[PDB]
């Protein structure tokens, strides 16, 4: 046992919380947009979640701004590190906010959108893929800890191009990863699998993710002006 290592899993925890509700805390409310047939694009929608998509965006650099270390990297990695893996965090976070009961994802200002809704906001294509990772997220019951822990270790990784210090990147990662077995195992030791399940959904990540820049690009032929500026930062 290590004191660090569980102010880190805490630390981790409170700063995931504190920058993205969870399902149970927020007040639903829908709207009736393009609610019973696919288009392909509802203009209203793609406006407001655009909106909501920015908002994640800063949550996402706040969150990263009070993971242990960060702040130490240069300027130009925690830039490089952001642009790599925020489509893949956005990606985990709408998929955890999932209600498989109403086939719904839930925005944090509390919209409630169905798969039709999504898909008519500018999901098009990709809508049931996404829909699809998050039901095989589910199985997983990660907990907002758990889903805060491997945020940042999607984050935090050494691998990304053109990082100036890959190597204390590296460095970085390595607690967070050991957090994140050391809690999962406690907190479900009756299920080891959990903590390699946990590291391969990385990958699912990464490749929803690609998927989505890949919709991104025809998306921007379909709506009347350019993307929000941090969702173009993002997608550079
Ligand atoms: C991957 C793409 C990202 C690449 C990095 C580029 C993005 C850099 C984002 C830094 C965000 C700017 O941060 C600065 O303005 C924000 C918006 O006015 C403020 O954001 C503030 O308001 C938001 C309301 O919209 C709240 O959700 C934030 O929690 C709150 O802190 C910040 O408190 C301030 O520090
Ligand atoms: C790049 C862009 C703008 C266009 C292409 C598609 C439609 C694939 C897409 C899909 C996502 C998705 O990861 C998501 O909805 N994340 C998400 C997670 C939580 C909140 C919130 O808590 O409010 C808001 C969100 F936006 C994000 C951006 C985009």
């Amino acid at each position: 046992l290590s004191p660090q290592l569980e102010e880190l899993i805490t630390k981790v925890s409170k700063a995931h919380q504190e920058t993205f509700p969870s399902l149970c805390q927020l007040g639903k409310y829908t709207t009736n947009s393009s609610a019973d047939h696919r288009v392909q694009l509802d203009l209203g929608l793609w406006d407001k979640f655009s909106e909501l998509a920015t908002k994640c965006i800063i949550k996402i650099v706040e969150f990263a701004k009070r993971l242990p270390g960060f702040t130490g990297l240069s300027i130009a990695d925690q830039i490089t590190l952001l642009k790599a893996a925020c489509l893949d965090i956005l990606m985990l976070r709408i998929c955890t906010r999932y209600t498989p009961e109403q086939d719904t994802m839930t925005f944090s200002d509390g919209l409630t959108l169905n798969r039709t809704q999504m898909h008519n906001a500018g999901f098009g294509p990709l809508t049931d893929l996404v829909f699809a990772f998050a039901g095989q997220l589910l199985p997983l019951e990660m907990d907002d800890t758990e889903t805060g822990l491997l945020s940042a270790i999607c984050l935090i990784c050494g691998d990304r191009m053109d990082l100036e210090e890959p190597e204390k990147v590296d460095k970085l990662q390595e607690p967070l990863l050991e957090a994140l077995r050391l809690y999962a195992r406690r907190r479900r030791p009756s299920q080891p699998y959990m903590f390699p399940r946990m590291l391969m959904k990385i990958t699912d990540l990464r490749g929803i993710s690609t998927k989505g820049a890949e919709r991104a690009i025809t998306l921007k032929m379909e709506i009347p002006g350019p993307m929000p500026p941090l969702i173009r930062e993002m997608l550079e």
